[PDB]
């Protein structure tokens, strides 16, 4: 009633005015948001008590500038672990927190909309924006933006899923013609986005920059008006990409709601001013006044509940002090173990000897639209520090120098905001031999940084180890190994890298991602054995970039891609490797423990509409641990082709004690049992097989049950 009051009162103008931003805040001529910082705002109506809503960044945290002109306050935001390591975590009820602990920054901090979680597929490892998403599987995907998405919205303030869909790479991502067929799009990249849409309700929906089959994101109706509403039942509203599209009544038709953020013409001088262009579209009849009503009718809906439109008064005073332990918590539980022979944890009071410039200079996330602010950093060598831990106090002061002494020289000094990615193998043979007699572990930090409009590229220094970095390792492991000591290796990365070439000449590699604020003190937890790792893969690592299923990443022509087909299909990730048989550097799924559990107990049963798998995890070790199970399912070969096996369901155990157990019960929906056939998804009759294992290729318990009933479901 609220909202078809309003409505009833708007004039055509204002209505026009409520469909696009007011222009990027702060940015050419436009005024600063009233939260400095902001990435976009609404435009008011004081006549019929509308205010302007703000909308801001992002998947890592609110982005928003930490201080203001003639102002003494402080305005500081808690920077997370980056969704790839918030995945890592396999845990619901911990992305529900970060949501909760976000939201409530978002709340009091004056915003409307939360412009996150990101969720996109991991379709390749080189994609720049991979740190910021979830994952290659749309499941584990799904459910981890379901629950942050909860987590923000129990705080009275909205979240917006992005970017729908199929933006799985930064290659001329405004431009690029994305080629897939329905079935991919709907077992894979839909399905993500179709688990979150309707299990956690998110008031906003981003649509990509990309083209789908031939039609911008933002200007397809298909997707955003087919699927989105009239198959999912969407009842928020969407918004555009910033600048994304080509036509703002297009965007409208299409059921694009909102167009952000405003005034196009400032960065592109072939667009027209899009309130101009609207106007004449409604006076020329391209345009009805009735599709403009339900636009406009789809923001308010959503936005009547924003704390603006109550002129909530905000804090400005969030309590950063318990969002940091939330910070810590996630980190904690996303750290990933890769290998530990017999490495990890460290003695007390062990003498570390720490190797890699990324000790000092450590990577807390990525760069662009989902950066953040946050009032400290935690580096790695900071945090030993902090700890207390025996390390090698003249090396790390040789380090301190010798950046500072780099970033001080004209080729490796910060331009325009870029670092050149320093040497790393700066010490003497003699000079290693010396730290190796000296002190009692390496521990060896391998650091990375990607973002927003970027790709990586497969070559030393990115996906590849640098020959620096690999004579570091290789002389490091040696001289080590000599005095019959370990060494460890630090993955501070935000995506895969090649592991196998160096792997096998260290004894420890935990992968550290990249975990905001708290990472130097989460790192060095982990290390000492406060934390016992729980993290697992969300992502494969190749053995090599050439396995890689999606080939025609960035498209074609490469230097400058019009197109990109996925020729994989629905063959993505771990679907891959496992149906035609290449094996990964480390599976989907992939994580070791401190500590050992064992399954057992597995009882499976269906009665028709609902797939129930029971089974038991016990603590079998020494250390308290927590433990990620995966229910993959295996459909029978039956009428059409299908990957070898699926995840279909997964489970974190709480903190177990060694010899404690906890009875896990999962239940699936048998329509989540389907593969799309292009016209119908289907759940053929016949056997299935669950598999229930401790990564995607280390099945620990197995077992049977049949569907006798063909079940078909349209679109
Ligand atoms: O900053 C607003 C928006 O900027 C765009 O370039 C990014 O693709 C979005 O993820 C972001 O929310
Ligand atoms: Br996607
Ligand atoms: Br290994
Ligand atoms: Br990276
Ligand atoms: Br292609």
């Amino acid at each position: 009633e609220k909202v078809n009051e309003i409505l009833s009162q708007l004039t055509l103008e204002e209505k026009v005015k409520l469909v696009v931003g007011v222009g990027l805040p702060g940015l050419f001529g436009n005024p600063h948001s009233r939260v400095a910082g902001a990435a976009g705002e609404t435009h008011p109506v004081p006549r019929v008590g509308l205010p302007a809503f703000v909308l801001a960044d992002g998947p890592a945290g609110l982005r928003i500038n930490p201080t203001r002109e003639n102002d003494e306050n402080t305005y500081y935001t808690t920077a997370f672990p980056v969704e790839i390591m918030l995945a890592s975590t396999w845990n619901r009820e911990l992305l529900e927190e970060v949501g909760k602990a976000m939201g409530e920054e978002v709340r009091e901090y004056g915003v409307d909309v939360l412009l996150a979680p990101a969720m996109n597929i991991h379709r390749n490892p080189l994609c720049g924006r991979n740190f910021e998403y979830y994952s290659e599987d749309p499941v584990l995907s799904g459910e981890m933006a379901s629950s942050f998405v909860k987590g923000v919205q129990s705080q009275g303030v909205g979240a917006c899923i992005k970017h729908f869909v199929a933006n799985n790479q930064e290659t001329n991502r405004m431009v690029v013609d994305t080629i897939v067929s329905e079935r991919a799009l709907r077992e894979i990249y839909l399905r993500g986005f179709e688990i979150a849409v309707k299990k956690s309700k998110p008031w906003s929906v981003m649509s990509a920059y990309n083209k789908l089959n031939g039609k911008y994101c933002s200007q397809n109706e298909w997707l955003l008006k087919k699927v989105l509403r009239e198959e999912w039942g969407f009842e928020g509203f969407v918004m555009s990409d910033w600048y994304a599209g080509d036509n703002p009544v297009e965007q409208l038709k299409a059921g694009n709601d909102l167009i952000m953020p405003g005034k196009a013409y400032q960065v592109n001088t072939e667009r027209r001013d899009e309130i101009e262009e609207i106007m004449e579209a409604l006076k020329e009849g391209k345009l009805s006044e009735e599709v403009l009503d339900e636009c406009v009718r789809n923001i308010l809906k959503v936005l009547v509940n924003a704390p603006s439109f109550k002129n909530y008064r905000y804090s400005n005073k969030p309590d950063l002090e318990k969002h940091a332990k939330v910070a810590y918590e996630a980190g904690a539980e996303g750290v990933v173990l890769l290998r530990n022979e017999e490495a990890l944890p460290l003695s007390e009071n062990s003498k570390i000897a720490l190797f890699g410039t990324g000790q000092i200079e450590t990577i807390k996330g990525g760069t662009g639209s989902g950066d953040t602010h946050p009032r400290y950093a935690i580096s790695i060598l900071e945090g030993i520090k902090e700890r207390g831990l025996n390390f090698d106090e003249e090396l790390a002061k040789t380090y301190e120098d010798y950046i500072k002494k780099m970033r001080e020289t004209e080729e490796y000094k910060p331009r325009r905001i870029i670092k050149p990615k320093l040497p790393e193998n700066f010490l003497s043979e003699k000079e290693i031999h010396k730290l190796a007699k000296k002190n009692d572990v390496a521990v060896i930090v391998i650091s990375r940084i990607s973002g927003e409009g970027y790709d990586r590229k497969p070559v030393k220094g990115d996906f590849y180890l640098s020959d620096d970095e690999t004579d570091l390792i290789k002389t490091v492991s040696r001289e080590f190994h000599e005095q019959g000591k370990k060494v460890i290796v630090l993955l501070n990365i935000g995506s895969p890298v090649e592991v196998v070439s160096w792997r096998d000449l260290v004894d420890g590699i935990l992968l550290v991602w990249q975990a905001g604020q708290e990472t130097g003190r989460i790192v060095a937890d982990v290390l000492t054995g406060r934390i016992n790792p729980s993290g697992k893969l969300p992502t494969t690592f190749p053995r090599d970039y050439s396995d890689v299923p999606s080939w025609t990443f960035p498209g074609e022509p490469k230097d400058n891609p019009q197109k990109v087909v996925y020729e994989e299909d629905i063959y993505v990730g771990y679907r891959y490797y496992d149906t035609f048989g290449v094996e990964p550097a480390y599976e989907f799924g992939y994580g070791l423990s401190y500590t050992t559990f064992e399954y057992s107990d597995l009882n499976v049963s269906f009665d028709g509409e609902t797939l129930r798998v029971q089974y038991r995890i016990e603590n079998t070790g020494g250390r308290a641990g927590k433990e990620v199970s995966q229910v993959y399912i295996k459909a029978p070969k039956g009428k059409i082709d299908k990957p070898f096996q699926e995840l279909k369901a997964f489970h974190k155990t709480r903190l177990l004690n060694p010899g404690e157990s906890e009875e896990v019960v999962l239940e699936i929906p048998v329509r989540d049992l389907a593969s799309f056939n292009g016209e119908e998804w289907v759940v053929e009759a016949g056997e299935y097989e669950v598999r229930v294992g401790a990564s995607s290729r280390n099945i620990k318990l197995k077992g049977t049950f049949s569907v006798g009933e063909e079940r078909r479901f349209k679109p």
